[PDB]
Order: C-alpha cells, then sequence, then structure tokens
C-alpha cells in the first residue's frame, strides 16, 4: 500500500529500524541525551531563539496545537481561518475561553495580510493564530508577513507548521513566531506519536494558563529541560524521531523543497491532462497537491478505487470533504517514483 | 541495560518487531480493523459492560488518568490517597475544578474500606477515585471493596489500573468500576505511547464536561467506534499493542499473577538475606517490589551503582523519594532469568 496521504508519510527503513533499538527508561541518562539531541536538531529546523522551549510532546500534531493554546494566560485571539485546520484552532481557542475572533478567507484562497493588518487595528490581541500550510485546501499562507504584523500589534504569533517544518523554508526568528509545532509523521517522515513544539521566550512568559495537566508546558519543560519526571515518554518513538531528524538535516530543507516543487509541477500537468483541476486559486502549497476530480467523477469513490489499486491518498476534509483528492508531497511522499506509480493506479481507477 | 524499572518494562521480541510492519494511514481499513481488534482484547481484560467506550489514547498513562477526570460534568470527587499517583489524581481533579476531597492514608499502608465508608456518608460524591496498585509504595489497594461502597453511594468509580491490568485478576463489572485505565508499557509490556481506557455506559452519560480537546472522550469515541477522524494515531504502536495484548491473553491473567507473585517472594527473600527490608506494611503489590536498603546503604546511590552494573531500577517517588528501591515485576519484568542477573549486579554494587 503506497502511502500518499498528506500525513502520515512513508517511513525510511533507516528510521523505522531505529524502533528496534534496546528499550530504556524515560529517565535513563541515555534517553535524556537522546532528548537533548532531538532538541538540537529541532532547533536547527525551528530556529526558535534563546530561552525557547523545544520538545516533542507525547501525542499527535493536534496535541501540539492545543498545548499552544491551553497554556495561554488570556485572550483575545485573532484566528486567521481559511481551512479545516485553522478552524480546529478556533475551535480549541473557544473551548479554552481565549475569546477567539475569526477572520475568515475563502477555502482555496490564502490569508490576506492587508486584511489581517486592518483587523489588528480594530482591537488588541494577545495572540494571532495562523496555519502555515492549510492541508485541507493546498494553500500556503504568508507567515513571514503575518508575523511582522503580529509583532507590530504586540501580539504573540502562533503558527501551525505541520506541512512546512522539514520541507520548506522555516524560521521562527525570521517570521516572528512565538509558537510553532508539527507532527512527527509529517515532513519529518517519522512514525506518528510525537509532536515537536517550540515556544519562544515571550510565549513562555504568557503561558501561565493552567487548564490541562498532560499538556502543561511548564510540566513538559521540567522533563525536557531539567530531566525531571513529568510522564513516561514513548522512548522508541524518540529514537526514530532523532534518526529521522538526522536524515532530514543530511539532505537539507533546500533540497527537500526542490523535490516537492518539482513533483508537484508535473503531477498537476498529468492530472490536468486527465481532466482534474487544482483546488487552490492562488498561493499553492508545494507539499500538498489538492485537486478536484474530472466532471462527473466522485472524489471519495475515486479514493476507494485508488486504495483497491494499491495506493492510499486522502479525500477532502472540513470545507473540502467529498470534493477533492489530497496528495501528500511531504517527506517520502515527494518522490518521482511514488507518483509515477500513483498515476498508473489512477488510470486503473478511472477506467472503472 | 536490563530494564527493571516498575514501568516501562522489557518488550517481547514478537511485540517490538511488529513495529516493523508497513506503515498505513490512521483511517486505512486495515488499521481500523486492528483498532477493533485492540478493543476486543482490551474488553477481555477490562470486562467493562455493555455500551462501554473502549480505546487506546495516543499518550502515556497520565493521559488516560486525566481523560477520566477532565470529561466529568461535575464534582465533588473523593480522592483516596496513599501514594504519589493517587496524589496526581487529586492534582488533576483540582485543576479541572472538580472540588476534590482528599482522604489520606499512610504511604506503605493500603486504603481502608471502613474509612472510605464513613467519608461517603459525610458528603454526596459524583465520583470516587482510587489507584488499584500504588507504584510509589508497592501497595495493593482493596479495589473490589471500595467499588461496592461507591455503587452504594451512587458515585462513579474511577480506578487507576496501571500496575494491575494485564497481570492481576481484573473486572470492571465485578469491581463496580466506571472508569479504568493503564499504559501500554506497564503490565502489557508494550512500547510506551498508548493509554488503554474503558468508560462504562454510566461514565459516558456523566462525561459531558468539555475542558480539553485532545482528551475529549466523545471525539475519541467518534474515531474508535465510528472510524471517523479525531487525530492521527500512532499506527505502529497500535500494531505493537495488539501483539502484546495477544501475548497476555495467550498466557492468561491467572497465570501471569502467579508468575509475578512467585518472583516477588523469591526476590524478596534474597533481598532480606542481604539486609533489605520490605517497604509496604500491609497488602504488598505483587507487580512492584519496593524495598528499603540495608543499614549504611543509601537508596539513590545504590540505584546509580546498579545502573553502573548494567541494571536499571527506580528509586523512590513522591512520598518515598530517597527511601527505597522500586523493582518492576510487570510484564517481562516478572522473569527468573532477569532477576538472577539483578542479584549478580546487585552484589557487585554492594561489594563497592
Ligand atoms: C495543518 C494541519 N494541522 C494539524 C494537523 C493535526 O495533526 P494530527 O493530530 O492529525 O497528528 C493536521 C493533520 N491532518 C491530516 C494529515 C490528518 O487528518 C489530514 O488528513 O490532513 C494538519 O494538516
Ligand atoms: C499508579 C500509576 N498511575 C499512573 C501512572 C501514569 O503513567 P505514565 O508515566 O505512563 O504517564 C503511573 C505511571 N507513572 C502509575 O504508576
Amino acid at each position: 500500500m503506497l502511502l500518499l496521504t498528506p500525513g502520515p508519510t512513508p517511513i525510511p527503513e533507516r528510521v523505522q529500524k531505529a524502533l528496534l533499538r534496546p528499550m530504556r527508561g524515560h529517565l535513563d541518562p541515555e534517553v535524556l541525551r537522546v532528548n537533548r539531541a532531538i532538541q538540537e536538531r529541532l532547533a536547527a529546523l525551528f530556529d526558535p531563539g534563546e530561552g525557547a522551549l523545544v520538545a516533542a510532546l507525547a501525542g499527535s500534531g493536534s496535541l501540539g496545537m492545543e498545548a499552544g493554546l491551553a497554556n495561554l494566560d488570556r485572550g483575545p485571539v485573532l484566528v486567521l481561518v481559511n481551512g479545516a485546520f485553522s478552524q480546529r484552532v478556533a475551535e480549541m481557542a473557544a473551548l479554552h475561553g481565549l475569546d477567539p475572533e475569526v477572520l475568515d478567507f475563502p477555502p482555496g484562497e490564502p490569508v490576506d495580510p492587508e486584511a489581517v493588518a486592518r483587523a489588528l487595528k480594530r482591537r488588541r490581541y494577545r495572540m494571532v493564530a495562523l496555519v502555515h500550510g492549510e492541508t485541507s485546501t493546498g494553500v500556503l499562507n504568508p507567515a513571514e508577513a503575518i508575523g511582522a504584523l503580529a509583532k507590530e500589534a504586540g501580539a504573540l504569533f502562533f503558527l501551525d507548521a505541520v506541512t512546512t517544518l522539514g520541507m520548506l523554508p522555516f524560521s521562527m526568528r525570521a517570521m516572528g513566531v512565538d509558537y510553532a509545532f508539527t507532527g512527527s509523521q509529517k515532513c519529518l517522515s517519522a512514525p506518528p506519536g510525537l509532536a515537536p513544539i517550540a515556544a519562544s521566550l515571550e510565549a513562555r512568559k504568557a503561558f501561565t494558563g493552567k487548564r490541562g495537566w498532560y499538556l502543561d508546558l511548564a510540566r513538559v519543560a521540567e522533563h525536557w529541560e531539567r530531566g525531571g519526571y513529568h510522564h513516561t515518554t514513548p522512548v522508541l518513538l524518540h529514537y526514530a524521531l532523532l534518526e529521522a531528524l538526522d536524515l532530514v538535516l543530511e539532505e537539507g530543507v533546500a533540497a527537500r523543497e526542490r523535490r516537492a516543487r518539482e513533483v508537484y509541477a508535473w503531477v498537476l500537468e498529468e492530472l490536468k491532462a486527465r481532466g482534474f483541476r487544482p483546488y487552490p486559486k492562488a498561493s499553492p502549497l508545494p507539499t500538498v497537491l489538492v485537486v478536484r476530480p474530472p466532471e462527473g467523477v466522485d472524489a471519495d469513490r475515486l479514493v476507494r478505487a485508488l486504495y483497491a489499486e494499491g495506493v492510499a491518498v486522502a479525500g477532502g476534509i472540513g470545507p473540502t470533504r467529498g470534493q477533492v483528492l489530497r496528495l501528500g508531497l511531504m517527506g517520502e511522499g515527494a518522490r518521482r517514483e511514488a507518483y509515477q506509480a500513483f498515476l498508473k493506479a489512477l488510470d486503473r481507477a478511472l477506467a472503472l
């Protein structure tokens, strides 16, 4: 089953094999040093700035998302929405009483900085939340510009980097980000179960909220910074993430962005040749190709057909449920060979 | 490094090797089949009653602990405390504004049902919380007795079964338990990263509190009962957990208890002969051997000495910090070969 879902992603033998290494306690100095190494690799990708909290939470990307909200002392929070996942952010903010304010943009269209700027003048915000690459629509948002605006309005900048960290240009310092996170199974090509996070110094000062125990970043810091006991960690996953991080760094994000952009380009031409149409109206996300099937072809049915043909892709989600095919070009998904196989399966699927 | 910490525990080869199976999407029909398989096995160990919610949360035992509290509509909650982990239960209950009422018992001593009976007559509790086996003290609490008292009081019965599920006789129905949980790395001897949970129909009816997103059991239910999307799951851990669950059912809980109790008695005599003394004053937990060191020997120093000899054990925690050694007799920890090596390393350590 070729894995072309825009998360989880294919795992390199080298990484998955790391899960075979001898099991150890979560407080074993060796594991503590493995955790130290992980922080250093993640810092090279995150570029978080001194005094920042860098860790890998024991959960999926969503845990990382909620941790960046549940610990916030207060709202209001300007949630920039243009997709299913920024919608999830607003959903979590509301749940936690951060009195979120939604600034909506049409699915398939990028968030507009000019619009953001005007919204920031209307009220004072403690935090502004954005999703770097909106997986549900295949849209890349202008985070660097947004971050500059947030800093001007004196608001913390929360950024979902699931579809970008490890594959596209990323830097918290450069984008003025106060909180970033991803999942171990995204562009990092590691097995799912961990959620790398990064909280700047200013984020930590504002993170005095106490609404959850498991996701309390203060408790998390005690283990990741001081080696104290918070809760038992998925040690084996830690092994795999460290190995996965070395792999990413050996290649370098520049080369990884090229892989994605190149394949994205010809796959779209191949799909347009077959009647498909790109979903994003502008500012496409290189790591996730989202397309509408040919007229008269049911997207979800096509996903089921592709599965039967040996290839797993994703259907739409949130605003695009039942309307598209979402193709992963994150990590090992972004491979010429993988997509040539996908096209063979697609043709078999379309013939039925 | 021989892993004899009372959690995590050594992992069977058959179990760890399952982590090498082909990665799949969290919604892949094959994975959903594995999940239903997981539920079947856990229901066999939990014996939760009809309509109960059974699942494996993506997180450590602590996530399972908080999940049964953060989802509770209202308190007050009578938290029976006699160890570090029942104290954690109290800390979570407070955070979530469930008005916890703590009833303390001396560390090293089991909770007394008669004292609980009186407390339950002093006030009407929405829930009664207990730790089946307190890992910090090596004490086994009278879960069955307390559950009968809870049912009479009309209170939901919350039970931490981390050191008991998968090794000691257990049944939510027989014990009147409404919420039970454990971790994958405990008696199940699987890789850490998952937290098996079981909520009774009555717990589900009362679980209408919305305080956390990730740990919302209603959302978890949507994925584990209807195959819907909640968040990406640790797919490889799921593969491993199921394999570990089968290993448990193939041996049988009755036989696993016997295995643990047999080693407990033998190791304890060997340790007494060497000047060690049992920490529990009554009702010793067969799955966790807690001992005080010989005269003149420091507990934490001995733990480091053992590590230097290639053996990993835990020192005290919470109320027993620096006063004891805690040896794991859970899952693969309960093996003669393992503890014979322990004694060899121990005598080398004691010689210095
Ligand atoms: C932008 C974005 N943020 C957060 C998440 C949450 O991560 P996790 O909890 O699923 O680990 C996803 C996952 N989106 C997936 C890959 C999974 O449903 C998809 O279907 O787009 C995502 O695309
Ligand atoms: C009795 C008890 N309860 C809960 C837990 C929580 O598990 P974890 O460390 O896997 O979060 C533990 C293990 N620390 C425990 O021993």
